[PDB]
C-alpha cells in the first residue's frame, strides 16, 4: 500500500474545513476519502495548509496531490498534471455587495479596487483583464478577519471581488454581508485534482475511482450535500 499525501485547506466552507469536532471535512475532503476507499493499493492522508502554499508545496514535492477546487488553466498545466475527470464547475463572475449596481462590465472597474485571493485562478483572470484595460483598476489581496474579502466589500474598501455562484450562495445563507454575482462569466474552468507531472499512474487511478463515483451516483449525492441542489450534477 502506497501512502499519498493530499494538500488541502481549512478555509473553504463546505469544501475543505474543520467541523465542530475538529474533523476535516467538506466536498473535496469527502471526495478524496471516497476515492481512497476505492483504491486499495493506496492510502490517502491530508496535509492542511494555507491555500496560497498548496502549489508551492506540490512543486516542492511535499504533497502528492492538491484538492482545493483547483481550476484548470494553461499556466498550471505547464507546471502540473491534471487528472482527466472533473469534479466541479467553477464559473467566475465579478461579485459585489448586493446593493451595488454600479458594476457590470470589467470596464466599470475603472478607478476602483478589486479584492481577491492570492494565487487563485480568479486573481490571474483579473490581472489579465487589468492589463487589457491599461492597468485602469487596482487589484489587492485579502487578509484575515476584518480584512477578508466579505468585510472589505462591506465597508466599501473593495468595490468588487471575483467568485462563483455556489460559493456566493452558501456564504449568503448565514451572513449579514450579502454578495451577488454581476456581469458576464469571465472564466469557465472545470475543477480537477493537481499532481506532479511524473505521477501518471496515480492520476489514472484517481480517474478510475472518480469515474466509478460518478457512475454509481455517489458524486450526485456528494455534490447535493455540500454544494446544494442548485449546483449538484451527476458529472461535471
Ligand atoms: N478555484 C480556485 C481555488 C479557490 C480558492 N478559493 C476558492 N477557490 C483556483 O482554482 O485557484
Ligand atoms: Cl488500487
Ligand atoms: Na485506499
Amino acid at each position: 500500500v502506497q501512502t499519498i499525501t493530499v494538500g488541502t485547506g481549512t478555509q473553504f466552507p463546505n469544501v475543505c474545513f474543520l467541523d465542530e469536532n475538529g474533523k476535516l471535512t467538506g466536498y473535496d475532503v469527502e471526495l478524496v476519502k471516497e476515492i481512497d476507499k476505492r483504491l486499495p493499493g493506496y492510502k490517502f492522508k491530508f496535509k492542511t495548509m494555507d491555500f496560497s502554499n498548496l502549489l508551492v508545496s506540490l512543486g516542492a514535492g511535499k504533497v502528492d496531490i492538491v484538492a482545493h477546487q483547483m481550476e484548470k488553466s494553461k499556466e498550471r498545466e505547464k507546471k502540473f498534471l491534471f487528472n482527466d475527470v472533473a469534479y466541479n464547475n467553477f464559473p467566475l463572475q465579478l461579485t459585489v455587495l448586493d446593493s451595488n449596481n454600479s458594476i457590470n462590465s470589467t470596464k466599470d472597474l475603472a478607478g476602483k479596487r478589486v479584492i481577491t485571493s492570492a494565487t487563485s485562478n480568479g486573481a490571474l483572470v483579473l490581472k489579465k483583464i487589468n492589463e487589457e484595460q491599461g492597468n485602469n483598476f487596482e487589484i489587492a489581496y485579502e487578509g484575515q478577519g476584518s480584512n477578508d474579502t466579505a468585510n472589505q466589500l462591506k465597508t466599501g474598501r473593495a468595490d468588487a471581488t471575483i467568485s462563483t455562484p455556489f460559493a456566493v450562495d452558501f456564504q449568503n445563507k448565514t451572513s449579514a454581508i450579502k454578495e451577488k454575482v454581476v456581469g458576464d462569466v469571465l472564466s469557465n474552468a472545470k475543477v480537477y485534482f493537481m499532481l506532479g507531472k511524473d505521477e501518471t499512474k496515480l492520476s489514472k487511478k484517481v480517474d478510475e475511482a472518480l469515474q466509478s463515483i460518478i457512475d454509481d451516483g455517489t458524486l450526485k449525492k456528494l455534490s447535493e450535500k455540500w454544494l446544494g441542489a442548485d449546483y449538484s450534477k451527476e458529472q461535471y
